[PDB]
């Protein structure tokens, strides 16, 4: 019941080999989450063997105003690509032959898929000089984009000013890496940044702080906290906090301060998403949003086709905004339009994400409006947080227990 | 239910042959992740008739939701001279012949997809000819267009083995062409290709009866006189009409040579002792069941396929069936049917590889150039092809029988019997 969102009961492959469905100019492969025993009623190996088939599965089409991209689902769980690399490189590998057969010509690894494959590099290595496959690509450079954009959207929003702000990230990862540098020659520096990592990570955030005063001119106060398991308490005194770590529920939801902001690209999600959610309906003392998502100025129509066999046991995809779009499988899209919007492999320089940004904002894009999963925060309630948890107001709340 | 369930799995997965193999998972799927190499031909099927008691499905339902009204590569021939493909469309026989438009539309889409597999070219098998007006409405329909394989009718292949049926029938059966009375029911497609070829290529016989519907009767009187001129025949010829029976006149045939649609109009319990059959129609122009009860039980007569080709190397056959209907075909003998010759292929569906190999061989779209079968027959010869052995659908003539047939109405000894 919508133009933008159409269900297809056949299968995608073999409509597109019929003449059907036009190729699409690039692809982004996914996987189904972590295994549920109560969703479904079989066995992990059971559903990979049987119901997957070790086969990648074209899913979805979404038709954007700059060209196709399809979503292929691996025959795999998250948990299936940590423990074993090696076949998780041989279904990609698979998954990117099939890409390039409906047309793609470049390939985004959305989600843990670069964090589970050397991020890119082990697939690279199966590659070798194979020229027949689509490029790959992590699409972090257009991830990074998509958080300052989610940054810059929820100070906006939240009636806030960055330069007063005390900004505390969590996770210096891939995204990380790319957000930090990229927040401070886009956006007005904050007041004070905090670094926050494993204890692994500790010369790695002391570079990271003298890298800051240098190389990027960040004049404010640095200050380095090392998490164990949970984020240290010195992270609950940041007013936007930016995520990008692998860990799930790091951050404990209920200790940050009212006011905060937050601004998570991680899935999962460092925060419970449903603790958030409640808070938020009680209280109205966050602001919280996904940040590697995207909102494209013009609509995007999508097409939908589930796994015959998972269907029968499952909203989720129609209840969904025509203009959001993850920056990471857009990557790929980019990629295949813009010739000097590079693929990334692995953990490289990400001084050149700034021209993913100014080509977002050629475009007109935008960060997609605050939302989480599947919450929506309305606009009567964000508006209601602006005219209560301006700076000049955060003093004047009570911090429950 | 997943324990039983897998462990029911676990058991047909008897997978049991070096030439024959079964794949559970999508061909088209496991073609585009490079599992499985690309073909050189393709070949269109349906899925015969429907009989609401082998499925428990509605017609309708089977075609909207099961088929889904898309193509199904469902099987590959692995030969030493190519891969063919080998797709199913998502209609019966009625549907073919009761709207002819939408009969083009899928087998233009089924076309698309054998081009993407690789296929050069594409053989209408089974009656898709006959109901495409032989290939015309689909060449009308493709005009102008340059990206999809050629089609082909494949009738100047399975002509070529007919005759080679008709070789090996006389071979095994101890009998001479020379000394027979040959009774062609049906000048058709084949039968215009089986005619001219046999003459060319084996002995001419003693006689011949052209037998055929009431309206081509000028029709059979003008090939009549193209007998005597074109291929120099200096024997009896006799021309009978039939109207839903044959005529008696062709009873008196020592070899019958059959290639008409129409079902059941030759009586084999009227055939007399000692009579060889050849016959492509499909439908068999006779009943099936009592040919071979009276095969077992009076040993007196041969009949067999006449569009099947026996290659010298076998076949290496992966079959993919429909997961839906496998299971209603269930562990039944529906899966015995994978035990097969692996050294037979139609002619029909051969032919596509043919011309894939063999730019000589051009496709064939409408009835013409009969002649032309000549060569389709000598290349055959070359490789070493032959008829495949003796078999009427899933009967194969025991060899001691066969045997017994040539002991009592060899060469010498047909005339000294009851009948003469």
């Amino acid at each position: 019941n919508s133009e933008y969102v159409q269900f297809e009961s056949r299968s995608l492959l073999s409509l597109f080999t019929v003449g059907k469905i036009p190729p699409v100019d690039a692809a982004a492969l996914c996987y189904w989450g972590e295994y549920d025993p109560e969703m479904f009623d079989w066995s992990r190996d059971y559903m990979i063997e049987n119901i997957f088939e070790n086969l990648p599965f074209w899913t979805m089409i979404k038709q954007t105003n700059w060209g196709r991209i399809a979503i292929i689902a691996l025959p795999r769980f998250v948990s299936d690509l940590y423990s074993n690399q090696d076949d998780a490189v041989q279904v990609i590998i698979e998954a990117l032959e099939m890409a390039g057969i409906i047309g793609a010509k470049f390939v985004s690894l959305t989600g843990l898929i670069p964090s589970a494959t050397d991020y890119g590099l082990a697939i690279t290595k199966a590659v070798a000089n194979r020229e027949d496959l689509p490029k790959i690509t992590t699409g972090h450079r257009t991830t990074g984009a998509a958080v300052v954009l989610t940054i810059k959207k929820i100070c906006e929003q939240g009636g806030r000013d960055l330069s007063t702000e005390k900004v505390g990230f969590i996770g210096l990862g891939s995204v990380g890496m790319n957000v930090l540098p990229l927040m401070l020659k886009c956006l007005p520096h904050p007041q004070e940044i905090t670094l926050c990592d494993v204890y692994s990570k500790l010369e790695f955030l002391e570079n990271i702080e003298q890298n800051l005063v240098h190389k990027f001119g960040f004049k404010g106060k640095i200050k380095l906290a090392l998490s164990k398991t949970t984020v240290p308490q010195e992270i609950y005194d940041s007013t936007l906090i930016v995520g990008a770590t692998n860990v799930a529920n790091v951050l404990d939801i209920m200790q940050v301060k009212p006011g905060t902001l937050i601004v998570d690209d991680s899935g999962p999600h460092c925060f419970s998403v449903e603790q958030a959610i409640k808070r938020f309906q009680e209280r109205e003392d966050i602001l919280f949003s996904e940040g590697g998502m995207l909102r494209s100025p013009f609509p995007i129509k999508t097409t939908v086709h589930l796994l015959p066999s998972v269907e029968k046991i499952m909203e989720a995809v129609f209840n969904s905004n025509p203009f959001n779009i993850m920056g990471c499988a857009f990557s790929a899209l980019l990629s295949s339009q813009f010739e000097q919007l590079e693929p990334t492999v692995g953990i490289c320089d990400g001084e050149q994400s700034e021209l993913h940004y100014q080509i977002l904002q050629e475009l007109e894009f935008e960060a997609g409006d605050l939302h989480c999963e599947h919450y929506v925060l309305p606009a009567k309630s964000i508006a209601n947080f602006r005219q209560r948890f301006g700076k000049d107001l955060l003093e004047h709340h009570h911090h429950h227990h």
